[PDB]
């Protein structure tokens, strides 16, 4: 049905918010602590951490000499006369795997695990660059727009497959191919049809993501070629800049933090008997009614650390900036453009030199489901005429070189309104980016 699915959906988020909100009250948290997302983002890994045991499926973690293996934990926020003071805790991944489970009615709601792994890995692309990740796998910087759900654990399943972009898949084939050149046994024995099925599969998974026949057909020899090496990877490549232009089609799922469904199910919100849609007004509506405040380094404009929030909260950082200015009512800039930096807090970072800020999540209106970049048609277009040519690569090119919404009281999209959008601006996130790089 459609009302079911939005049911399966509503008790989901049923069990992030009881689980937030139980976990509030066992580490004592204030309500404004509570709605405070760097403990959101402490108090989500540490779940995903306890059921991850150290798989890489629900998050990635680094190790530490002496750490119990069996405990997990994170830094905690509190604040006493406006000070605020980190707290290092520790808690079994048991007794958090039994929280868990009682917050979502005895079952293991693992697609509650992922819908949080989602929102951390939208919030890290909003947040951080890939270039020189991108660059130390040959791969052109300027392709960080196709690079969603690159921060994803590395043993993430097909979960995570529906959001990862043209440029992640492209890149996880080509370092499969890199180490399927540098070690013998990559394709060998089973340990070898271990990993060939992999390659079928994100060859295939790829695949779908392309629109036109050609990028699928070359895709195709890509798979099928049976022991791939340098030649595969610089088609690879190919693909890539042609999804510059003949962009593929990405998932784009709005998964907020547990402190926005926290206090909603507090409110006597049951997502469950009322239903829930990743897709449409209600995100826009939990986001509205929300109350978030987050930390704010010196000099932090929390204006900015806002908009980074609400990008990622909507999955929209590989979005047209003019038509998310338009939707959210003021204009969201580029990240180069943001007096801001990441909201988690490292951990040589002084506290006492840090405040509180009311986060601006609001929008004016909201969308369901423009020229180029110089800068990625020029990516798109440094085809390698220094040497193959092909079949379809060269159709490709050909295709290349021929290259709603609706306001909030309007609940159910009666009257789209149509766009203004100020050619002004620049249209991507990642002009002149200054961001860190990832890790």
């Amino acid at each position: 049905n459609a009302t079911e699915i939005r049911a399966s959906v509503g008790k989901m988020i049923d069990g992030i918010g009881r689980f937030y909100i139980q976990m509030c009250t066992e580490l004592k948290l204030s309500d404004y602590e509570g709605r405070l997302i760097q403990n959101s983002l402490t108090i989500e890994r540490m779940v995903l951490s306890a059921f991850d045991e150290r798989r890489n499926k629900y998050l990635e973690e680094h190790p530490s000499a002496g750490k119990d293996p069996k405990k997990t934990g994170g830094p905690i926020y509190k604040r006493v006369d406006g000070k605020w003071m980190r707290e290092l805790v520790l808690y079994d991944k048991g007794e958090i795997r039994r929280i868990w489970r009682q917050a979502n009615n005895g079952d293991d709601a693992t697609a509650g695990l992922t819908h949080m792994m989602i929102w951390h890995s939208n919030l890290n692309d909003t947040t951080y660059q890939r270039t020189r990740a991108l660059v130390r796998t040959g791969m052109d910087p300027r392709m960080c727009s196709l690079m969603q759900g690159s921060t994803l654990p590395r043993r993430s399943g097909a979960a995570g497959a529906a959001v990862k972009g043209v440029g992640t898949m492209v890149m996880e084939l080509i370092r499969m191919i890199k180490r399927g050149i540098n070690d013998r046994n990559f394709w060998r024995g089973e340990n070898g049809r271990k990993t060939r099925s992999a390659y079928e599969r994100m060859c295939n998974i790829l695949k779908g993501k392309f629109q036109t026949a050609a990028q699928r057909a070359m895709m195709d020899q890509v798979r099928e070629s049976r022991n791939p090496g340098n030649a595969e990877i610089e088609d690879l490549i190919f693909l890539a800049r042609s999804a510059l232009i003949l962009r593929g089609s990405v998932a784009h799922k709005s998964c907020l933090p547990a402190c926005v469904y926290g206090p909603a199910v507090a409110s006597g919100y049951d997502f469950e008997k009322e239903g829930y849609s990743l897709v449409g007004i209600d995100p826009f509506k939990l986001l509205q009614n929300s109350q978030v405040y987050s930390l704010i380094r010196p000099n932090e404009n929390p204006a900015h650390k806002s908009q980074l929030v609400w990008m990622a909260c909507n999955s929209a950082a590989f979005e047209d900036l003019r038509v998310l200015s338009f939707i959210r009512g003021t204009k969201v800039s580029p990240r180069g453009k943001l007096s801001t930096r990441g909201v988690q807090i490292a951990s040589n970072e002084n506290m006492d030199a840090m405040e509180s800020s009311t986060l601006e999540l609001r929008s004016r209106y909201w969308a369901i489901r423009l020229p180029f970049d110089k800068p990625t048609i020029m990516a798109a277009f440094t085809g390698n005429t220094e040497g193959r040519t092909s079949d379809m690569r060269a159709e490709i090119i050909r295709m290349m070189e021929g290259a709603g919404v609706f306001e909030l009281s309007d609940e159910k999209a009666a009257n789209p309104i149509v766009p203004s959008f100020d050619m002004s601006n620049e249209g991507s996130y990642f002009f002149g980016d200054n961001a860190e790089e990832y890790d």
